[PDB]
């Protein structure tokens, strides 16, 4: 059968770190950058990057955070009698993540100050205005050799290691946090009380033309399931799905 | 060669069209949209393409250029041995193109009123705001049966047929009643007057470390030819192009 997770954020700096993941990603799309097409999803997704760290500060929360799921794995290593190595290593892991972002050079400088794509952030505010006579310079490194910008851009994308994976360690680790209780909505309808909780992963069943549409009020969240268009394939129903509380 | 086309747009018109034709060729090149960067590619361009239309009315200008190529091509008519039914023929492209387009829905409403994408144009502006929490109603779109999209998104496309099939043959007629002359930059310099002409298609070469920056004053235009990287590669000296006042 048919199933769809939908991950929706707590609080306001799971929603920026889940903005921010979202954003690394889609660097990393096909990279054949080859076409206008190409060069425009990347720079927009990498000054779409930028944005963030506008404002937040990105990195010191990280730090705060990957000494949080330290001090949850220091729960759970002495007894239970099961899995030692792994989360010693795992643990090692995250000392090494904290580590390196600290240190390393004041985050995303390298592609705010880099010149070709200083040039296309200030014409992606125009609609159609980052195009070939209008990024003369643009124009022509798309015609320069097939792995020179393969050269420039894993340079664009290595340059975020510090955060990159920090994030990626800290998310796999709350992912695991938060084991599947089997819920039921009643007319269409549901309530909860998140907790500490930063996300949701609401698994969704046999796709019945109906979205999760989630609110939240201080620490308590209210689902209400919507369907696509309101007299389209109007349902809402009793529903029978799945939600953990990471 | 390795010759690089610069074309320039040298008034506020042509400016325009190659804006819209170079935001739909956007919209067609990737076309399966299997992921949610093919997706933001799309429905980005479009919101952009949207908001174009909301100034001068192309339709009304367009219509006026069709109107002009026709008429020009009417000249070529009367004498000699060079074509004659050829071109009658064509003529009538451009009478089809330019009544199928003076009765059409009014470019941009099947893409407004159709309600998933002025959802995601509005959350556009917003960085990463184009997420899964955000707008899940487009993770669903994206989750859909691998056959749905397609017809959707072909729809889409014809919305805009009248339009493409128009403005194509206008800039194609155009990149074709000029030829390209062979001129020469000292010091990376040029200047030269445009007249009637709508382009400068402008054959630079091998990469030979340089974009051309067009400038104008009326009908006048000025190229300054500028290098690759700042105070390190300039080499402007006596430099031999080839343009085409299009």
């Amino acid at each position: 059968q048919t199933q769809v997770l939908f991950e929706h954020p707590l609080n306001e700096k799971m929603r920026t770190w889940l903005r921010i993941e979202f954003l690394i990603q889609q660097l990393t799309v096909n990279l054949p950058i080859v076409d206008h097409a190409g060069a425009l999803h990347f720079f927009r997704n990498v000054s779409e990057l930028l944005d963030v760290f506008e404002r937040g500060e990105v990195r010191t929360e990280l730090l705060k955070e990957l000494d949080r799921q330290q001090r949850k794995l220091q729960t759970w290593i002495g007894v239970p009698g099961v899995d030692q190595s792994r989360i010693e290593a795992l643990i090692q892991q995250l000392k090494a993540a904290g580590s390196v972002l600290i240190s390393a050079p004041r985050i995303g400088q390298f592609l705010r100050e880099d010149r070709l794509i200083a040039l296309v952030r200030q014409r992606l505010s125009i609609p159609g205005g980052c195009c070939s006579f209008d990024l003369p310079t643009l124009h022509i490194w798309l015609h320069l050799p097939q792995a020179q910008r393969d050269s420039q851009v894993e340079t664009w994308i290595a340059s975020l290691n510090p955060l990159t994976q920090a994030l990626t360690m800290v998310l796999d680790l709350i992912r695991q946090s938060a084991p599947f209780r089997k819920q039921t909505s009643l007319n269409g309808f549901y309530q909860d009380n998140g907790g500490d909780a930063d996300l949701l992963r609401l698994n969704l069943s046999l796709d019945s033309q109906l979205y999760p549409q989630i609110s939240g009020h201080k620490s308590r969240f209210a689902i209400r399931f919507m369907p696509l268009d309101t007299e389209n394939g109007q349902v809402p129903e009793r529903l029978d799905f799945e939600l953990a509380c990471c």
